[PDB]
């Protein structure tokens, strides 16, 4: 098939190009590399089927639509975003221009060529989880930062056109994913960080008491339930979400992360407004409708990790 | 209080302004026109506390850092958008940009000089009713159409500000309403035009079967919830839904307004993939909030509504 994949040279992306490449599908990537570099790519430089990278942005409607006038595609995967909780309160309008309107603009385009659009939101667009079974699709959703209000918001507009057009699309809700190729600095996530302060031999910073919860999705799984969503008609016009259906609290990440070879502090939160106390996934409908499950555990997962960051020092 | 109403000049808007200026408000009113004329406002036009009305674009980011930058509001309505479903299938760009970046832009604003902000949604933002009590603030979303998608994109916009900066926001989710000042065209709504057209003396046109259901709010109760929304402080945070609590099928409607004066006919539907097969409100939230209850039968609002048509005539 004819793939474009937004966001490609990305952390979850560049794990979903690996993929899509060993199914020997034709791909292309579009990332104007605002969160990357092309050291996520590196390892596809020579495949024949990775037919173009274009560095180029979502918010240039002529691109996009040359882009789209110029190819055949078949299926986008659309991961390209804004993903920072406080960027997106820092300056709401950067993160709505590339969540939602770049969203759109792509949208439209996927409507006149009738390309399958698998939209990647995020388990933020949710309210905290009130049991042990977890957040279902049904569950209630809660814009507690402008991110998650430019997911939703996204969200709506793909599966507008699934209504109005027909056009078939997947909204997939992955939760906290971690793994290999994820930033380690301050627009990491909580994983990569905490194992690149353990090895830097500095303290890991726990924001606010740490009795937060997360979900925590190892990336090969993530990319492997994304993918699935483009390969399935059968998901066609549903939201689906990825998870474990096992939380851990910061306090406890840490303490498996450090394994005491630095120390754990508090600091202030960041944005305790927009934080959610409990993130649990119930991914019943993608092991229904996709045969998915993850096959990674924290545990394996924190060590494959590990060892690709020490890999870089 | 200084009150910014835009779409201040349309259906519901003169009406709101109306209420406003009873209450001995300031009022300005921001409205491009585009679906109105000022004879709708005509009424107001030597009543010192309407202060100005610009013709201008909630899209037109300069225009609107201007008019916030160069007043003090304390309060915003924020009725302006294109509301045709079919416009918005035929041409989604349009309704996206007005509905959803026009909301935006108006946000951000309310931010820097602490606006309240009532965001005008709509009940189509609904999956369709299921049973006789109808359908409440947690009763599940399907943005069926571009119109009811870039509402939903909206309104997360919005209630993301409430939670990241604690800006008062309120969503407010009225369902179809009728009424004086309403259009009787092909942009019109069922209730205008059936009343025209039976004045018109030429049939009333049912799209589909008919048995689709309303709830249909006369627009005096809705321009009072409208109005009421903003005032209170406890409304603040909240989706709140207003109607009546009864629903009426199409095909009965038209035998309500026509009493026999003409036939009436069945037509293929335009849009039957975007309809809603029931809307039933369940307005209770708004009676608890806002001590709110609509006050007009359906059969008093036709009679009032086909008063103010045939006095244009
Ligand atoms: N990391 C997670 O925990 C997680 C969980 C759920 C969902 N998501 C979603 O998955 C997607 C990928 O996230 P990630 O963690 O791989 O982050 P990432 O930043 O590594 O990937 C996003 C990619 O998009 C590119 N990009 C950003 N804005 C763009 C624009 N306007 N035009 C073109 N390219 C642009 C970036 O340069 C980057 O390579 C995002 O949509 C994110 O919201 C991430
Ligand atoms: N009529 C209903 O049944 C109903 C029910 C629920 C919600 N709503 C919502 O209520 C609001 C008012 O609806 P209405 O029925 O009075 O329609 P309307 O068209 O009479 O009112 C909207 C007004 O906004 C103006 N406008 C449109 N786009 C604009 C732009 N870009 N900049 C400035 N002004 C602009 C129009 O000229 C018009 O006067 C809308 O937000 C609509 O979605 C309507
Ligand atoms: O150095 C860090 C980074 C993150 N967190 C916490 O870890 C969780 C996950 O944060 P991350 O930024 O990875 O993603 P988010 O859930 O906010 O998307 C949140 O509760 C953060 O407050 C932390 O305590 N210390
Ligand atoms: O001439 C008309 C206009 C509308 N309708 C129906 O009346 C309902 C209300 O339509 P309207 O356009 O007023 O508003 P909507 O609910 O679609 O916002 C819908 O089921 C329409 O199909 C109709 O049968 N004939
Ligand atoms: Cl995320
Ligand atoms: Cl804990
Ligand atoms: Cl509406
Ligand atoms: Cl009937
Ligand atoms: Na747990
Ligand atoms: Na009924």
């Amino acid at each position: 098939m004819k793939i474009l994949v937004t966001g490609g040279a990305g952390f979850i992306g560049r794990w979903v190009v690996k993929r899509l490449l060993q199914d020997k599908h034709e791909v292309w990537i579009l990332d104007n590399l605002a969160n990357s570099t092309t050291a996520n790519i590196t390892e596809f430089a020579h495949d024949l089927n990775l037919k173009q990278c274009i560095q180029g942005d979502i918010k240039d409607k002529k691109l996009v639509a040359q882009l789209f006038e110029n190819n055949s595609f078949d299926l986008c995967y659309h991961l390209a975003a804004s993903i920072n909780v406080q960027d997106s309160i820092d300056d709401a309008r950067a993160t709505f221009e590339n969540d939602t309107i770049g969203t759109f603009n792509l949208l439209e385009q996927c409507l006149n060529y009738d390309v399958k659009m698998v939209f990647m939101s995020t388990c933020m667009v949710y309210d905290k989880a009130t049991n042990i079974q977890g957040i279902s699709e049904l569950d209630p959703i809660k814009p507690a930062s402008p991110y998650a209000g430019s997911k939703i918001a996204a969200e709506n507009m793909v599966l507008s056109y699934y209504y109005a057009y027909k056009l078939p699309v997947v909204v997939i809700r992955p939760f906290n994913t971690y793994g290999p190729f994820q930033k380690t600095g301050g627009e990491g996530g909580v994983v990569a960080i905490f194992i690149n302060n353990k090895l830097d031999n500095v303290p890991l910073n726990i924001y606010g008491d740490g009795k937060q919860t997360r979900d925590l999705l190892y990336v090969e799984d993530c990319a492997d339930f994304v993918v699935a969503a483009g390969y399935s008609a059968k998901a066609n016009g549903h939201i689906i979400n990825a998870g474990t259906g096992q939380d851990i609290s910061i306090n406890k990440l840490a303490e498996l992360i450090s394994g005491n070879k630095v120390s754990i502090q508090h600091v202030t939160h960041i944005h305790p407004q927009s934080e959610i106390q409990k993130l649990l996934c119930n991914y019943e409908k993608a092991k229904t409708i996709l045969n998915w499950e993850p096959k990674v555990s924290l545990e394996d997962g924190v060590i494959k990790t590990e060892e690709w960051i020490k890999s870089l020092k």
